[PDB]
């Protein structure tokens, strides 16, 4: 699967499509303002709009290594603001997975290089709940921690000022925690869903106990 | 489409896809290590996996507004890292897209908070080139500058300590860049592609001063 | 004091200095590197070569709001790789100052605008350490917090790629965590000193529960 | 010099100033807000107290390798928002200095690691500005590259949105570009002194032009 290859897959998806399906080329030209901004990780086990059956034009999509946001990064903290200032989505999705490459790194803490600085926000959270994760089976503790940071990423984004002043002028916004496996490709539901300053906290709170409970 | 929709066609496209045909939940369970690193832009006007013909996991992926290297940003440089050193892609590909909505605020310049700041730096191509875009029709510029995003963070992405690294230990790592429109989404390959020190400066400076023909 | 008076102050200064002194500059105009480095805050109450005697040279400085470490921050990641793998520093001390501005306003959290961001940071160390915190009076909490944040900051700058890299090939460089009053500008020891990645964690330990017994 | 003579040095200082200079912390226990904001660099040669005659609590402080203002810095942008929209300082400088190890690094290019990703802005700057520097004796090179170094970040500082937004709404903010060297630590101005958008856009042009008829 050589690069020629992808270039000439490329001319016969479109080559096809420009005769055989004119619509798509206009619905993209109708040049529609996407409603969801995707947050998710670089591993991209599982396409979100596969994941999702959303199409082309639907998804704002950002990507960096086990779904981070991380207070100080205005990569991520930019995508954000386009994404509600400019944009006007109303759904935040940050969408992790079971197996990261990213989130095991965390834990197992190998010399990777550059990459081990990032991967320290997601150990700050392995430390950060060492009780409630030394009370469950020692098999399901990736897993959780990949919750854990999903669930820690949604309380971050919450705090960001472009969340809590676009909350605070009334606009309409939805941030989500779900995480897929690559067993089934399901989309389990998080629970920490957000839409002003109270739930975000309330949220946050019960799925940290509602994780005690096991 | 909101989101409910998407939970639905979630454990519609799950379970429908396992119970009839399983077998890509198995070989997704290899986690067999991706090729490719994509660097896009977060509109996703057209994913890459549709692009070019790409499954599930064979590439890794950043997106944020406007598919940027920019030379101090540890999000983008932290993805580069781990897929070069660690994943050891053996393709870089960073793709812009003719009418992105952050290259044209670059341009036209609105107030829109912090996004503006990311954006300086694609403002700091307009001017770069300024004679270039000048002698060449108004309506032009914006498709122009597209590609000259894309040559300057393929040039950026070379010189990161990562790429120089990894070329001088002898590693096999090509960067190339890439651009498609939406009327056809057929990729350009705007030719700058390098596999060493030696062909990003020559690739480079051809790439810029083949435009300067045209 | 406007800058027609900075100017003015520096001429003199100057002037005064070459007649008088030219040592001070043949000092200066020698090879001889840096061997401290001091991270403080941007509020910079009283200057660090002035509490400590250190003349011209003999350190190199990052300062920022509320004296960060941030596992991501490559500014001053940059300065810290600079000072240690280049400067070949032998101390790194991170220094707070009872009283900070910043770490005031991370409790308080009013609407500041874009440092907010920046000051989560701080606010997770406040929740860190919330019982704790909570256990003691209004009055204290702050000055309480701003050693917390001290030890935090060098614990994070121990477990970075930089730190580790080098005290695993090793490289003599200590970190120490102080901070001073603006009662006497007397310098507390806060005793966190780590020269390895094995007294790093001693020490921190030591530090916060030592904490917790008053 | 040693970590317990610092220590000491401080101890003996804090008595021979608590009541000998007994003016000094009488003046600080008024947490007075600095009216400057001192952007250099961390090889800090000369201290901007000791340069300019400022006193403790006069000037907010953000020392960076290479004294930037990388459009897309946090930590550094950090600092001037909140000294410009909470502080409210009036003046914001930036010092660069005459034989800056980082400047000369940018230049020469030594492997050194992860510092040469934030000193590839200064590379650009270097390339960017070719053919003035042909122009020159070689001798003169990096002496104009500082100079050029701190109008670019000048340049910089007043095209971010902290910036465009504190002059859009009346607040009087002066930006300066300076510069001072070993030999006798005299300033210079460089004089692209901006207060708005308009006179910093023509204050660099002109201070770019100047340097070529010299
Ligand atoms: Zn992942
Ligand atoms: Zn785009
Ligand atoms: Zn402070
Ligand atoms: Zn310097």
């Amino acid at each position: 699967k050589d690069i020629d290859t992808l270039i000439s897959n490329n001319a016969l998806w479109s080559k096809m499509l420009v005769e055989e399906d004119p619509g798509f080329f206009e619905k993209l030209a109708q040049a529609q303002k996407p409603r969801f901004l995707w947050i998710g990780c670089s591993d991209s086990r599982v396409p979100a709009e596969r994941l999702t059956g959303l199409e082309p034009g639907e998804l704002f999509v950002h990507r960096n290594v086990a779904n981070l946001v991380i207070h100080t990064d205005l990569n991520c903290l930019s995508v954000v603001q386009y994404a509600v200032d400019v944009l006007e989505v109303e759904h935040i999705i940050i969408c992790g997975h079971y197996g990261c490459g990213g989130v095991q790194a965390a834990v197992e803490n190998p010399e990777l290089g550059l990459i081990n600085n990032w991967l320290l926000h997601i150990r700050d959270i392995w430390f950060k709940h060492s009780s409630l994760l030394g009370e469950m089976p020692q098999e399901r503790r990736l897993d959780t921690l990949c919750e854990l940071n999903v669930m820690e990423q949604v309380y971050n984004l919450g705090h960001s000022t472009i969340m809590q002043s676009a909350w605070k002028r009334g606009q309409k916004v939805t941030i989500h925690g779900w995480a897929y496996g690559i067993h089934d490709g399901l989309l389990r539901d998080l629970d920490v869903t957000a839409t002003n300053r109270e739930t975000l906290e309330q949220r946050y709170r019960h799925g940290i106990s509602n994780l005690k409970l096991k």
